[PDB]
């Protein structure tokens, strides 16, 4: 896996309530990186739209959504990735959320960074406007 460069403190990410999904089953996605957290309005603003972007799409275009969460806390955390249908990078690795924001130039949220699991290329960075704007996935997955 392509993504193993991304994931050097995780083997498993969230799904739900388990934290049994590993990265195999990644493999052939596109898979995007939402950089998001409870504390910043236009985020949890942002959060529904791509709910129902995921719900409509992600069978059809065949990617996956993971959670990298700028939280505050543990329980904040937990209360806005239970609101949330796809994986997370667990929250308590806290340095591979700082290591995937320095990797994609993170510098503002909300943020979605779309990333071919196999090669491990960055597709997109502008995933969060495209969505917004794209919202029937016409021109997904919106290469830079
Ligand atoms: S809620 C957190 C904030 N997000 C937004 O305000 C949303 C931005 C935009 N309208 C959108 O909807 O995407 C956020 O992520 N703030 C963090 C942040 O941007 N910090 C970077 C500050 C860098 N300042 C540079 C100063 C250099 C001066 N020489």
């Amino acid at each position: 896996s392509g993504l193993k460069k991304f994931f050097p403190y995780s083997t498993n990410v969230l799904k739900g309530a388990a934290a049994d999904i590993a990265l195999p089953s990644l493999a052939g996605k596109t898979v995007f990186f939402y950089f998001s957290a409870s504390w910043c309005p236009p985020s949890r603003a942002f959060t529904p739209q791509l709910i129902d972007f995921y719900k409509a799409h992600a069978e059809k275009k065949n990617f996956e959504v993971m959670l990298i969460s700028w939280d505050e806390s543990a329980e904040d955390f937990k209360d806005y990735y239970a609101k949330m249908p796809w994986l997370a990078l667990p929250f308590e690795d806290r340095k591979g959320m700082e290591f995937l924001t320095t990797g994609f130039d993170v510098k503002s949220i909300p943020t979605l960074v779309g990333v071919e699991a196999d090669s491990g290329n960055i597709i997109t960075t502008q995933a969060r406007t495209m969505v917004v704007k794209d919202p029937e996935a016409k021109d997904f997955p919106w290469p830079n």
